[PDB]
């Protein structure tokens, strides 16, 4: 396929935003789409009406299974296991073949062709994410990544947020990328998932996408919304407002393909 997405949905809410996400790249490309899932967080009944989606929305998709590997320090928490198959299993998910991949967070809403990713130039980087924003005035003391550690550490590069992320999978694998994220991940966190690729850029570059690639209303204006490319529902460390409250207020189509989805679970 032309545009090949991972995601994972690990509780209800999580899986009825992932098949909105779906639904919302095939409304904005009209190039072939895979979609990436890792078997261990497939449940019965997204399994079951995943088959529906596929026919309706004229993608098609391939399950992964990857056990956590037995020497790799687990994670207890699900929250946090989870986190860690975004960022730890680059290298190992997917086929050999495979030579791109975008990683999209569940809780998202796409406004763009996705092959404009697939089609960016990362300029010898393995991998690209957004930087967070820093437009949204009023939560400049939650950037935590403009404090203490990370300002130094940083040395100018910027922060990315990691809600969606493009991964050259062949200069990844080129570069033993993932095993150095797995010997920096046991060296070391709180984010897993964002910090550790922001904590090994030097070793590991980002290529910084231009920002409109990723929105949310958390760090990001309301005024740069027409222009967000993707929009991300992430938790908002102040206010700490139910992410389906947002989904329903923050764009229409949110609801729009909710109630799409609904109809075709009707026939
Ligand atoms: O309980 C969870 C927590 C996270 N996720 C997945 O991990 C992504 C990142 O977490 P989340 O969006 O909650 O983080 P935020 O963007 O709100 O900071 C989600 O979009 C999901 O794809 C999930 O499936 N279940
Ligand atoms: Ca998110």
């Amino acid at each position: 396929a032309d545009i090949n997405i991972f995601s994972v949905a690990s509780g209800h809410l999580y899986e009825r935003m992932l098949n909105i996400m779906m639904v919302s790249v095939m409304k904005h490309t009209k190039h072939s789409v895979k979609f990436w899932f890792i078997e261990q967080f497939l449940s019965p009944s997204f399994k079951k009406f995943l088959p529906h989606l596929a026919k309706e929305y004229g993608f098609s998709y391939e399950m992964v299974t990857y056990k956590w590997p037995h020497w790799l320090r687990g994670q207890r928490e699900k929250q946090r296991e989870i986190w860690g198959y975004k960022i730890l299993f680059l290298d190992v998910l997917f086929p050999l073949s495979l030579d791109k991949v975008i990683f999209v967070d569940a809780d998202q809403i796409v406004r763009t062709d996705m092959y404009d990713l697939v089609q960016l130039d990362l300029e010898g980087a393995p991998y690209g994410f957004t930087p967070m924003c820093d437009s949204r005035k009023e939560m400049e003391g939650f950037r935590f990544w403009k404090q203490g550690y990370w300002k130094s550490h940083l040395r100018g590069r910027p922060y990315h947020i990691s809600a969606l992320y493009v991964v050259d999978l062949n200069r990844f694998r080129a570069l033993a990328a993932g095993d150095r994220l797995r010997g920096q991940y046991h060296t070391l966190l709180a984010n897993l998932d964002q910090d550790l690729p922001n904590n090994m850029q030097a070793m590991i570059p980002i290529k910084s996408l231009p920002q409109e690639w990723l929105w949310c209303e958390t760090w990001c204006a309301d005024e740069d919304l027409k222009t967000a490319r993707t929009i991300d529902l992430c938790n908002n460390p102040l206010t700490k407002e139910p992410k389906l409250d947002r989904a329903r207020r923050q764009v229409p189509e949110w609801t729009e393909y909710d109630n799409e989805i609904a109809e075709l679970a009707v026939r």
